[PDB]
Formats: structure tokens, sequence, C-alpha cells
């Protein structure tokens, strides 16, 4: 029932994501010199360094907010991909599955802790 536990759990999950090779295209903002039309398709860029920095600055109030930004990294990759078979998009699907598998307990524990707080 620790209402604050999600933060370190998210830091550790981001550490695992950064250790994974599949995260390399998503660790920093998409390079507009490499993909000059990126902002014509993507309205809200997002990357794992921005998520980590937001978390470390104390600018997420809940793990749901962090989860919304991580999911935006994946939806941007899906919206920008020219093919559902593309390399970068394929890496995003594996990273997404790993992220969802691990964030589920973080979200559950946080929501359970908040319900206990308001019992
Ligand atoms: C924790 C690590 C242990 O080797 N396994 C993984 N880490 C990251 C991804 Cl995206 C997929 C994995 F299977």
């Amino acid at each position: 029932y620790d209402i604050q536990a999600w933060k370190k759990q998210c830091e550790e999950l981001l550490n695992l994501i950064f250790q994974c090779e599949d995260s390399e295209p998503f660790r920093q903002p998409v390079d507009l010199l490499e993909y000059p039309d990126y902002r014509d398709i993507i309205d809200t860029p997002m990357d794992f360094a921005t998520v980590r920095e937001t978390l470390e600055a104390g600018n997420y109030e809940s793990p749901m907010e962090l989860c919304k930004d991580v999911r935006l990294i994946f939806s941007n990759s899906k919206a920008y991909t020219p093919s559902k078979r593309s390399r970068i998009y394929s890496m995003s699907l594996r990273l997404s599955a790993f992220f969802e598998e691990h964030i589920s307990s973080v979200l559950s524990d946080y929501k359970s802790a908040l319900r206990f707080h308001k019992r």
C-alpha cells in the first residue's frame, strides 16, 4: 500500500528498457535531419530520455501519466512507419510488449495503494 513505490519501480523499468538494444531508436528525440517530414505526421514527439527526465524532475504525479508518455513513443512509431514490417517499428512492438508486461503490476499496486488510502 505504498503510494510512492511506483516511482522507483518506473526508474528500474526505464533502466531495463535502456539496457535493451530494441530501445536505441527511442532513447532520444527522433532526428529531424534523418526524417525531415517527421513533424508533418507526428504532433507530439516523445522518447525515453524525456520520460526519464520528467520522472526524475518530479513532474509525473502517477504511473498512469508515465505510461501515457511511454505509449505515445510506441503510437508515434506506428503512425510514422511506412510499413508494419519496418525495422524500427518492429523494435517498438517488442519494447511495447516488454513494457506492458512490467508496467501492469506497477499500475495495479499504485491504484490498490490509492484505494487503500481512501478506504
Ligand atoms: C530484462 C531482460 C533480461 O534479459 N529481458 C528483456 N529486457 C528488455 C526487453 Cl525489451 C525484452 C526482454 F526480454
